[PDB]
């Protein structure tokens, strides 16, 4: 078993501009991939946990999704940070695609990606972190059994709610690492 940091992506990894679907509109926050690398280096496996619900509602295809995490998955191991896992859910309750149109165990606040993370990696959850910059990040978290949550201010201003639920609030992931150590 390992210990994990559990990734948010929008608003932690990439800047949020809505419904990111595009290469060309994703821009990594400063220094989060240093911190991604230093993580690694202190020995936390690292997995992304992304609701992308705009495939749901239609705004972009599941294909384009896979092409942007390739891409960023490429960008990342080519500096160093191999990422452990990365997980989605491509659904929403009112979703105009059909195939995508339900309610789900995986779609935050729900705990499934994190679960399905956990079963496959064999991840020590006490020990482990979520970064997020929504309250259901920390919801799920809690759910899952995950030692310390922790909330991050490169989204949209955090809500109360968000940061009631919150063990941390951080500048951003970039600020992490000096966090734990801490
Ligand atoms: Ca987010
Ligand atoms: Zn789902």
């Amino acid at each position: 078993s390992v210990p994990a940091i559990f990734l948010d992506r929008d608003g932690t990894i990439n800047v949020d501009h809505g419904y990111v679907h595009e290469i060309d509109n994703f821009e990594f926050i400063d220094g989060v991939i240093d911190a991604m690398r230093e993580l690694k280096k202190m020995g936390f496996a690292l997995v992304v946990v992304t609701n992308q619900s705009g495939i749901a509602r239609g705004k972009f295809t599941e294909a384009q999704f896979e092409t942007l995490t390739e891409w960023m998955d490429w960008s990342l191991a080519d500096r160093d940070v191999d990422l452990d896992g990365i997980y989605y859910c491509p659904h929403h309750p009112q979703g105009s695609v059909e195939e995508f149109r339900q309610v789900c165990d995986c779609r935050k606040p729900h705990p499934g990606m994190l679960l399905s993370a956990r079963d496959y990696l064999h991840i020590d959850m006490a020990a482990s972190y979520m970064v997020g910059d929504k309250l259901e990040d920390m919801q799920a978290a809690v759910a899952a059994n995950v030692g310390t949550k922790v909330l991050v201010r490169t989204g949209k201003p955090i809500t109360p709610e968000a940061e009631n639920a919150a063990d941390w609030v951080l500048n951003s992931l970039a600020d992490l690492p000096q966090a734990i150590k801490k």
